[PDB]
C-alpha cells in the first residue's frame, strides 16, 4: 500500500462503536488524533469526516477550535491530507425528515446553515470534495412527500452551495451519494442512475458527480460493477465508496470483497486496468466499512488492513487476469472489443444503411443465430485467476 | 370506461400463449383481428404491437402486406389507434447478445434495419411513440461486456433512428424501457433513473423519454410512484406500462394492481390529482401484462376488464381521498405544501442566509425535533379511502 | 375492538423511542403504567414485555420488586392480562455473538439464567406463553459458526426451559420466532419452516411452536399467509406477531397492513374464516411493530390504534367476500373445494389406482390441459370485496 | 474428477436448448447417448432424467423401449450409472395447476400414475434416489389454493409411493426439492425448512429427505451453507444440486460457484472437512445446472467441465485452509469449537444451574461483553486462502 494507492477510511468507520439497532455500544470511543496515527501507520493516505464527527454537535467556538488545532497537528505529523469531506444531515432529531428536503421550512434553512459551515471546514483543511449523503431525505409514506416538490428544494440547495464555493474561490466538487433505503422507507435519488440524472438539472452541473457505495447498489440487487462503468461514461465518478455486502437486507458495511467477492473483482479490473495501462478512476479509494460488533480494537485495526489487503490481491489478480494470452485469446474469441468499432462505416447514414442488402434483405439471422460466444470460458478464465489456480 | 381514459393493450398481452420457461403453451393463437374487436368491446381506446407479433418472422411482402391491410381495416371499423409500435430484439436467437449492443457487429447492423422497418409501418398508422425495450442488451458474466463501448453503440443508433425520424418528418417520440434484469443476468440501463440518465446524452434528448413499467422496477424492490415522480419532474415521462408484481423474483405481469396494491393506488393518484385539478399525465396507460397461465379465453377476456377496472377503481378513491376535509387537515398537519414553498426568501442569497441567525445561531433544533409530523395518521387515512371506508 | 378480538401490544412497541441505526431517540421514555393505561382505553386486552423492558438491567431486588407491584396494581385496574411474556438476549455487549449459541460457554450458561427468571416472572403475571427470539444466533461469517454445534446448544437450552417449566408446574407453551437477518447478517432458524423443523427434534415437541412474524417472511419475499396456513397444518401456531413491511430491506415494523394489502387481506381471512365458520386460530392477535421515528405521543396512539383498525376493517371484508354468491360461484369454478377431497377413493391404494385405465392409459391430458381454472377473476373478486367496491 | 467425486449432471442441464421465456432455442437437441458418452469422457459417475428427457412424452411402447435399450447400452459401455431419476410434472399443460396438488382431482390421479411409471423405470436402472421437485405445486392468488388441504393431498400422494415402493422392494429414499417461486407466484414448501418440517409428518418420514438447490435457496436472499448444515444436523441431505445464482431474481442456473463464490467455498468445507477428516456427505454431487443461452456444444461440454473444475478448486483450497495452523490459530481465538461443549456440566440440571452464583450472580457481562471474538481475522484468512494468496 502506498500514497500512490490513495486509500483513505472515514473516521466513523473505525471509529464505529458498534450500538445498532438492536444494541448497545460494544467498543469505546476512538480519539480522532489515535486514529489519524492508525490510519497513518496501517498505509491510509488520508482520512474523511462527518463535520459531527470530529466535533461533537454543539461544541462552543474554544471547544470546536481547540479539536481542529489538535486534528491538524496530528494531520502534519503524520502526512495525511483530507481528501474529502461531509456533514451529518441525519442523526439529530430535527433531521428526522430530511435536512434539504423536511416539509418543515425552517429545518431546511438550518440544514444548509450546518452544510455551509462544513464547507469552510473543509476548504481550510484542502478537501477538493464534498460528499452528500441524504440519508433522511425520502419517506415511509407515498401521500407524506411531494417527490416534486422536494427535488426543488434539493435542486435549490445544492445551487446555492455551487454558488457559495465558487465566490469563495474553493474550487469543491460535489458527490452526491445514492442509497435506495435505510434509514427512510425509500430514499430520493435511490440509485447511481437516479443521482446522476438529477445533478445534470442543477444549475453547474459539472460540479457534481456522483459517489456510488458498494453495498448500496447491492441492496437493490443491482451490479455494481456495471453501474460504475455507466458512471465511468458520463464522467460523474467524482468518489466511491467501497464496502461489501449480501444483497438485499439492511445495510451490512462489510469489508470490501467480504460480500459479492465476484463483483469485487471485476470493480478492481473496471477501475485499474484502464485505457492504456492507466487506471480509469483517479480518485480516493474510500473506505466506508464498519468493524464487526463482535471485534475488539484489535478486531477493527484488523479489519482498516483486510479492506487495503483485499483490494490489493484483487488488483494482482486483475492484472495477472488481462495480462494472460488464453485470456486474450478468449477476448477474441468472445468479440468483446468487437463492441468497440461503431456499427456504422464512416460516413454511413440512415440511407446507405437502408441500401446495403447484407444488413437485412440477404443477412443470415439463422446462420449468426447459432455461432457461441464463449462467454462461460472467459469467465471460468477470469474465476480462475481470482482463485490463483492461474 | 372512455375513450378519454386512454387504456391501451399490446397485441402480445392478451395473445400471450402461456408458454413459459417451464411448460408448454396452455392457449391457442389469438387473431389480430380478433384482438382489435375484443378490445374494442372492453373499452380500449388504442392497440400497441410489436413487428413480429402482427407479421410473423420472416413473412414474405405479399404475406406482410396483406396482413397489414386487414388490421387497418379492423382499426378502421372499431375506432381504434395505434398510440405506439415496437419492435422485437430479443426473440430470435440471432439477437442472444443483444440488437444494438451484440458483441458481434453484424447483429447491431441487422438490428437498426429491423427497427427503422418498424418506424415506417408505425409512422404509416399513426403511432406517435416507438417504445425501446433492450431486453437481450446486458450479461450473464462481466468480462463479456464493455459497458463503455456499449453504451456508445446503443448512442449510435438511437442518434440514427432519430435522424432519420426526422428528416421524413415522422414527428416519433422515443421512450426506452428499462428492466434490471430477465433475460439476461443484468440488463444496460436498469431503472427508471439509468434510463433517464443515459437519454439525457444524446444528440437530440428533446426528441427522448422513458417508458416505465411498473413490474420492472419492483423486481429491484424500489418505490414505483417515487421513480414515477422524479420521471415526471424531469419531464421524461413520454408512455407507461402498468402491471403488477411482487417484489424481486421473476417478472410477473400481473393485472395492475394485483401486486403491490398500495403502490398502485399513490401512483394512480400521482397522475390523475395533478397540477392544476387536472392529470399530470395525459399519455397512454398502457396495461403490459400477462393473463395467468392457468386462464383459458374467458380467463383472457377478464384480465383485459381487471386491468381498467383497477384502474378506475383507484382513481374513484384518490379523488374521495384528496377532497376529504380530514385529509386536508391531516396534509396540513403533516406540512406536505410548505415543501412548496422555497427554503430561500425572493431575492436571498447565501450571503443573507449567513447573516440570518435564526437559520443556525438561535435555532432551536431540541424543540423542533421534537415537533411530530403525524405522518402515520395520514397514511391510515388514505388506506380508509382505498378500503372504501370513508 | 372487544376483548375478545384479543388485540395486544408488546411495551416496546408504543414504548419505542426510535433511536434507529442512523439517529438519536425522538421521543422520549413511556412510563409502563401509563402504556398500560393508553393500551386498556384503545382497546388491547393484554400487554407483553421483555424482562429488561419492564425492570432496567442491573435493577437492584428491591428496585425490581418495586416495578412489578405498581405494573401489578395497573393491570388489576385495567383488566389487561399478560399472554406472553419474552427475554430480552441482544441488547447487552455480552450476547454479540448469540445468548444461547454464543461460542462462549459463560454466555450460554448466564443466557440460560436470564431466561429462567423471566419465565419465573411470567408465570407470576399469568403468562401462557414464552417467545425465543434469537436475534444474536447467527453469524455474519459462515467459518465462525458451526451450525450443527449451535442447533445442539440451541436443543439443549430448550429442553432444560421445558424441563423447568414442568417441574415448577408454570404450564408454559414456548414459541419460537424465526427472522432471517437483522441485526445477525444471518440468523438460525431464519423463517417459519427451519423453525417448525428444529421443534420437532426437542425433547417434549409437544411444549414448542413457533411465533411468525408478517414483516420477518417478507424480508425474505415470501408468503406470509401460505407460511401461516403451514403453521396451522402442522398445529405450530402458538401466537402470531403482525405488521407490515415492504419486502425485503431492513425490518420496518409498519402497522399491521401499512406493507402488504393483499397478503395482509388473505391472512385475516385464513384466521377468522376457519372451518366451522370459526376461526382457525385462536391465539393473541400480538401487534410487534414501531410507531414511525417522524412521530411523537399522539402519533404513537394513532399508530396504536390503526393497527386494530386495519384488522377489523379487513375482517369485515374477508367475511363480506365469503359471503357473496359470485364469489361462491368462482369458488366452484376454480375448483378450490374439491381439493379437499381425496385423490384416491376409500379403500384405494396403488393396486387399485394401477388397474384405473382412466388415470393414466386412457386419460385425455391434452383435452383437461386446456380447460381453465377462472383464477384472475376469484382474485379480481377477493380485491373489489378489499376496496369496498362490492 | 475420479468416480469416487460422484459429480453427476441431469440430462436436461447440457441437454438445454436454450429456449428462454423471452425466445427461441439456440441450441438443436442432444442425443442421450451421446449426452452419456460426453459426460463420461469429462470424468462424470452419473446421469439423471426426468421421464420427458429420455422419451418424449406420448411415446408408443415400441418406441419408449427402445430408447431405453439404447439407453441402458450407452451406459453399459461407459460405465455411468444412474443414482436418481425424476418425472416431469410442470411441462405439459395439463399440469398448470400442480400435479399432485392440482384443484382437479383427475389431474392428481394422473400425476401419481406418471410417478409410479418412472419409479418402476427408475428401480430397473438401479436409481436409490427419487427427486420430487413441485414446481407447478402452488398458486399466483391467494384465495386460488387451499394450502391445508394441499398438504394434506400433498401427504396423501407421498404415502402411497413410499408404500409402493416398499411392497415391490425397490428400496428407494424420496427427496423434495424446496423451490420459492417459479413457475408459479408462490411455490408450496419454499425453503429446505418448509420441506423439511413436512417430511417429518408422512407415514414413513425415514424414507424421506431433501434435494436443496443452491439457486433456490439464494432466491430468497438465505445463506446456503447455513442450511445445509441444518439439513445435515436433521440428517435429511439425501441428495444435493449445486449451482450458482446472484440472489433474488428469476432461476439462473450458472455453473456451480459462479453465483456467490464465498457462499461456495465455504459449502465444499462443509461437505468434505466433515467429521472425522472424513466428507460430512457422501451422496452424489448433482449439477443442475444451464449451460448459458449464448453458447454452442462447445461452451456446452466448457461448462459441464466447468462445475467440475469448480468444486476441485474449492476443494483444494478448504482443506489447506483447515490444515493452516494460522487458520487453527484464529479458529481457537473465535472459539469456535467451544460451541461443540454442552453448555450444562454433566449431570448438572437445573438445580445446579440455579446453584452457581457464577453463572448469574457474580457474572461479569460488561468484561466478557468488552472482549472480541476475532471473526473478521478468521473471514481474512478463508478468502485468502480461497484466492490463493495462502
Amino acid at each position: 500500500a502506498t500514497r500512490e494507492d490513495k486509500f483513505s477510511f472515514g473516521l466513523w468507520t473505525v471509529g464505529w462503536q458498534a450500538r445498532d439497532a438492536f444494541g448497545d455500544a460494544t467498543r469505546t470511543a476512538l480519539d480522532p488524533v489515535e486514529a489519524v496515527h492508525k490510519l497513518a501507520e496501517i498505509g491510509a493516505y488520508g482520512i474523511t469526516f462527518h463535520d459531527d464527527d470530529l466535533v461533537p454537535f454543539g461544541s462552543d467556538a474554544q471547544t470546536r477550535d481547540g479539536i481542529i488545532a489538535g486534528f491538524k497537528k496530528a494531520l502534519d505529523e503524520t502526512g495525511l491530507i483530507v481528501p474529502m469531506v461531509t456533514t451529518n444531515l441525519f442523526t439529530h432529531p430535527v433531521f428526522k425528515d430530511g435536512g434539504f428536503t423536511s416539509n418543515d421550512r425552517s429545518v431546511r434553512r438550518y440544514a444548509i446553515r450546518k452544510v455551509l459551515r462544513q464547507m469552510d471546514l473543509g476548504a481550510e483543511l484542502g478537501a477538493k470534495t464534498l460528499v452528500l449523503w441524504g440519508g433522511r431525505e425520502g419517506a415511509e409514506y407515498d401521500s407524506a412527500k411531494d417527490v416534486s416538490a422536494a427535488l426543488d428544494r434539493y435542486r435549490e440547495a445544492l445551487n446555492l452551495l455551487a454558488q457559495y464555493s465558487e465566490d469563495r474561490g474553493y474550487g469543491l466538487r460535489f458527490a452526491i451519494e445514492p442509497k435506495p433505503n435505510e434509514p427512510r422507507g425509500d430514499i430520493l435519488l435511490p440509485t447511481a442512475g437516479h443521482a446522476i440524472a438529477f445533478v445534470q438539472e442543477l444549475e453547474r452541473p459539472e460540479l457534481f458527480g456522483i459517489n456510488p457505495e458498494t453495498g448500496h447498489e447491492q441492496m437493490s440487487n443491482l451490479n455494481f460493477t456495471q453501474g460504475i462503468a455507466q458512471a465511468l461514461w458520463h464522467k460523474k465518478l467524482f468518489h466511491i465508496d467501497l464496502n461489501g455486502q449480501h444483497g438485499p437486507k439492511f445495510d451490512q458495511d462489510l469489508v470490501f470483497g467480504h460480500g459479492d467477492l465476484l463483483n469485487a473483482f471485476s470493480l478492481v479490473d473496471l477501475l485499474e486496468n484502464g485505457p492504456d495501462g492507466a487506471p480509469a478512476y483517479d480518485g480516493p479509494r474510500h473506505f466506508d466499512y464498519k468493524p464487526s460488533r463482535t471485534e475488539d480494537y484489535d478486531g477493527v485495526w484488523e479489519s482498516a488492513k483486510a479492506n487495503i489487503r483485499m483490494y490489493l490481491l484483487l488488483k494482482e489478480r486483475a492484472k495477472a487476469f488481462r495480462a494472460d494470452p488464453e485470456v486474450q485469446e478468449a477476448l477474441a474469441a468472445s468479440k468483446v472489443a468487437e463492441l468497440k468499432t461503431p456499427t456504422l462505416n464512416p460516413g454511413e447514414g440512415y440511407a446507405e444503411l437502408l441500401a446495403d442488402r447484407s444488413a437485412f434483405e440477404d443477412y443470415d439471422a439463422d446462420a449468426v443465430g447459432a455461432k457461441g460466444f464463449g462467454f462461460v470460458k472467459l469467465n471460468q478464465l477470469a474465476i480462475e485467476h481470482l482463485l490463483g489456480a492461474r
